[PDB]
């Protein structure tokens, strides 16, 4: 963990931390779907595609139906995505870290915060294996952070940055850290080293929910590039279709 500030101690926030080592998801801590959003067409989150087993929260994306069986593969739903959403709220001041290996799909493998009135904080929205071939050289190595603004702050542009990792997200368990240090200062960490900083456009002083999810992007939107639609062949392969979170750990400072 970062050095705690000014004589304070880090204490684990138990309700937001999980080693994911049980036989099934802890329903006290997590929805195994997104209770307020069906997901990003042509994907929709499916209950239980986020499941705990084998030491992981597994966020699996599967084929609902062939893309050739729907009228428009960019819109009609054909991918069953995965989401887990926290039941306890994420707060300013906490440190958050998740150790995960991305899927090998042309979909996100994401760790982020939303379910707010005006703000979103993205720790990482990793594109494990873009089907847009000319992005295969860069996106698999990218750790991209972001902030979004909506509601009373609609119209502000996102504000984020990125870090080039030494290996692909789909090939490695890496530990992505985020200190919500102030409403006006976000610090991001890669394997315990500070690598990025964002000063949000307005103070991020509302509570949010923590999210792990997977999404198809039918085109560039929501701060994510044009990545291409996923391939059925990969969606059918359980060795390629699953983002695996070994653990998430959250801490707060106590006086
Ligand atoms: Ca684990
Ligand atoms: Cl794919």
């Amino acid at each position: 963990l970062p050095s705690p500030t000014n004589g304070k101690k880090w204490e684990k926030v138990e309700q937001l931390s999980d080693e994911f080592n049980g036989n099934s998801i802890d329903t006290n801590k997590w929805y195994d779907y997104h209770p307020f959003w069906e997901g990003r067409a042509p994907s929709n989150f499916k209950k239980g595609n986020a499941f705990v087993s084998d030491g992981f929260l597994n966020l699996r994306s599967t084929l609902r139906k062939e893309p050739s069986s729907v009228q428009d593969p960019f819109k009609d739903i054909w991918v069953d995505a995965a989401a887990a959403v926290s039941k306890t709220k994420a707060q300013p001041g906490y440190y958050y870290e998740a150790r995960f290996k991305a899927s090998s799909l042309s979909m996100t493998s994401s760790f982020w915060f939303r379910v707010g009135q005006f703000s979103e904080i993205d720790v990482i929205e990793h594109i494990g294996n873009p089907s847009k071939e000319n992005r295969q050289d860069d996106l698999p190595y990218q750790y991209h952070v972001n902030t979004h603004y909506y509601g009373k702050h609609a119209g502000l542009q996102p504000l984020g940055t990125e870090y080039k990792m030494p290996g692909r997200g789909r090939d490695n368990f890496y530990t992505y850290g985020f200190w919500w240090k102030s409403p006006n200062e976000l610090l991001f960490y890669f394997n315990g080293k500070q690598v990025m900083r964002i000063v949000p456009r307005v103070p991020l002083d509302e509570e949010l929910r923590m999210i792990f999810d997977t999404e198809v992007f039918p085109f560039a939107t929501a701060g994510v590039a044009n990545i291409g639609l996923p391939k059925p062949e990969n969606l059918r392969d359980n060795s390629k279709n699953t983002m695996k979170v070994d653990w998430v750990r959250v801490y707060k400072l106590v006086d």
